[PDB]
């Protein structure tokens, strides 16, 4: 029926010294000045000086704004449109995971969109005018695909709720994907990461809105991802280049047609406890996938088969039970926390954790209707055994 | 050497303790309060629980929640600035050992002005005044920070806390009130919990303990052990209870010291802002096996009151029971087994261990710590 839209990067590179390029594209480009937004831990790690240090051999003037935090909020995007404005710079260059790299949208349009200076205002499909101020997205996990969504998700602390902008206008110019930028992350963190980018690919595949190309680029996404997190974890070097590939190809994806109920029940999280998106999203997974199995055609199949499950033979029933034991069998091979209440969740706040997750944008992609039912008795299931 | 003990001079107990606030300030004549405090808590509601009741009163307060968990010189010079401007006479501490700390930094530099850089009150520190009066309320139970006479700060630029000892900031009074504490997460009321037990377990095993602290100690183990579980399952009498042993510990802990968990712990929350709590837990058993032939009877007696049959044990077996009996603790309430599954990077291994090494704590670990067996615990704890 409806033609189908993509965005995506106009631009990207891809590989461990990926960042290499950056210097070139800025060259060519003609700008002049960037802001580097990114947080402290990131320039604390040497992680921004890796860029830094190869803008200084080739002359390129640059400042930094580095107050982003996870789940960044109102009070930070303002922070750092304030340092853009003040800064003379032409450009913006993005470091860092999600927080970062939303941070930077937020910024990027409210400087050529200035009627968006309370910031709340832009959730939804965001009535820009303009182009974001260009984008340069250099991610540092494994990870989110912000560098390729046209999304951001910010944190309105004063409503305690998270909310996602939607808007072609802050697609990045170029990407550069360089797990050199990636290793550093924690095994920890990585395992998080990766399992919330395992989490983009099976959500969408499997999203209300998915066609053929997307189908295509998520169950691509899956086969490398479920391939090579472990190896990533544990420090492998190709596993991680094929994981900082499998991330954003998921992105190329979920961008453009949509998430799940993962993703919404997941958002309240980040709202109410500052959990962190990624690990929050991989407890939830499997118990999600559970829910969802019989809304999903023969799709739980193809999943199953690219995570290494022998599926020949199978009814689909099993299947799709084989599917979700993967995902618990993933889990607990990288050290995700088995249950919400071991990070901090509280279970008095299920009711309303539950109307936040019906409410969410997220949770609209579903294959299934949600119900608040469904979503309070989920949130039980994940809390404890 | 005689023993000093520092303690709060007024102290009140029990869930409901916080409505005595507002007398202890009319009879000692203050005229305003600087609240020092947390973003969270004040979302949650458990400053309102404080400031409705000096609204009620009359009493004059403003609010500097900009504390951190591992507060930083940053966060304690904003604070400073906060309180230099408020007009405040006063400061109440409304958290747990963030904002206790934060609060006793704030009042000693204020009357110390000399040590605006922070850093230099480090150890012993030569402060002439006493802090600005502290009136301490946790919010956790918890780290006994409001009667200990420490406080430890984050020093960024050298990655690295640092303790801060000084009977000049001991807070006036303590309200040790569960009903502030309830609202922690099950997983906080866990990690924070079996911290406590680290305190009370480090300090009875600690070099400088004596008869006193000995039992003060060994009380504190017995009250945190049998309430954690319950208090984590959200019983009400457990929640008290935990609030009264997590203060006992420090009654005895500030007076006498601690070990090498709070020295190897100190360290993850200079390099990755690991939870206090959570790293003191997940460390504990690690290194009481490690301390076990240096600590004389005392594991008999710390199984013996976690609810091991110990008659009938020889003095190894009764070890082995008090490490495991803390090991089987930690699975039954949620506390992660492995460094890794919290953050901890392998490379950071020798760093770390300089830096435990270095740090005030291990020097009251009763086995003589050297580099080579505290790369050997990390990697011990990291991974299975
Ligand atoms: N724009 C989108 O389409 C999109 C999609 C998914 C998620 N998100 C958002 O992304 C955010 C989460 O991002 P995230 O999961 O990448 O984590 P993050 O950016 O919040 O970072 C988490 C932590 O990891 C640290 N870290 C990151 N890279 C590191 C590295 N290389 N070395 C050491 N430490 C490193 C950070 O400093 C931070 O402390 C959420 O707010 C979420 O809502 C956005
Ligand atoms: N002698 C001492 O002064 C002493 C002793 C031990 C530890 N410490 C220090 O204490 C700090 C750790 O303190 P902590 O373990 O109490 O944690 P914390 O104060 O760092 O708080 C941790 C988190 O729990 C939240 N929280 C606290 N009370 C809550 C409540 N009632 N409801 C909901 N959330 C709540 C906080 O807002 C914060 O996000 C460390 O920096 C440590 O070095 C000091
Ligand atoms: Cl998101
Ligand atoms: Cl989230
Ligand atoms: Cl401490
Ligand atoms: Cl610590
Ligand atoms: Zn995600
Ligand atoms: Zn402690």
């Amino acid at each position: 029926m409806m033609a189908n839209r993509m965005i995506l990067n106009e631009t990207a590179w891809f590989g461990r010294g990926a960042v290499g390029a950056l210097t070139d594209e800025v060259k060519r480009r003609g700008y002049q000045k960037a802001l580097i937004v990114t947080d402290k831990t990131l320039v604390q790690c040497g992680v921004v000086a890796k860029v830094t240090d190869k803008m200084d051999a080739a002359g390129l003037a640059w400042a930094i704004y580095d107050g982003v935090v996870p789940n960044p909020t109102i009070t930070v995007v303002k922070e750092g449109l304030g340092v853009f404005q003040n800064s003379g710079a032409d450009y913006l260059i993005a470091i860092g995971g999600g927080s970062p790299q939303d941070t930077c949208k937020a910024i990027g349009i409210i400087s050529n969109n200035p009627e968006f200076a309370d910031v709340r205002s832009l959730e939804g499909l965001s009535p820009t005018n303009k182009p974001s101020v260009p984008i340069l997205a250099i991610p540092t996990t494994a990870g989110t695909a912000a560098e390729v969504t046209i999304n951001y998700v910010i944190t309105d602390e004063e409503k305690r709720r998270k909310f996602v902008c939607v808007d072609p206008h802050d697609i990045p110019q170029v990407a550069f994907i360089d797990a050199d930028m990636m290793d550093g992350c924690p095994p920890a963190l990585k395992a998080a990461t990766g399992v919330d980018a395992l989490t983009h690919a099976i959500e969408g595949y499997i999203t209300r809105g998915a066609w053929a190309l997307t189908d295509a680029l998520h169950i691509k996404a899956i086969e490398i991802i479920a391939g090579a997190l472990r190896g990533s974890v544990a420090g492998d070097k190709d596993a991680g280049e094929e994981m900082a590939l499998g991330q954003y190809v998921a992105g190329m994806g979920f961008s453009n047609v949509g998430l799940g109920l993962v993703h919404g029940m997941a958002h309240p999280l980040g709202a109410f406890y500052n959990t962190p998106h990624g690990v929050a999203n991989a407890i939830l997974l499997p118990h999600v996938m559970r829910y969802n199995a019989d809304f999903t055609g023969e799709k739980y199949r193809d999943i199953a088969r690219v995570m290494g499950v022998k599926v020949e033979g199978m009814s689909l029933e099993e299947a799709r039970n084989a599917a979700v034991e993967a995902v618990f069998a993933l889990n607990r091979d990288v050290g995700i926390p088995p249950h919400l209440r071991d990070v901090g969740v509280r279970k008095e706040d299920i009711p309303a954790l539950a109307q936040a997750a019906l409410d969410d944008v997220c949770t609209g992609g579903n294959p299934r209707e949600a119900t608040l039912e469904d979503i309070v008795e989920l949130y039980h299931t994940a809390w404890l055994e």
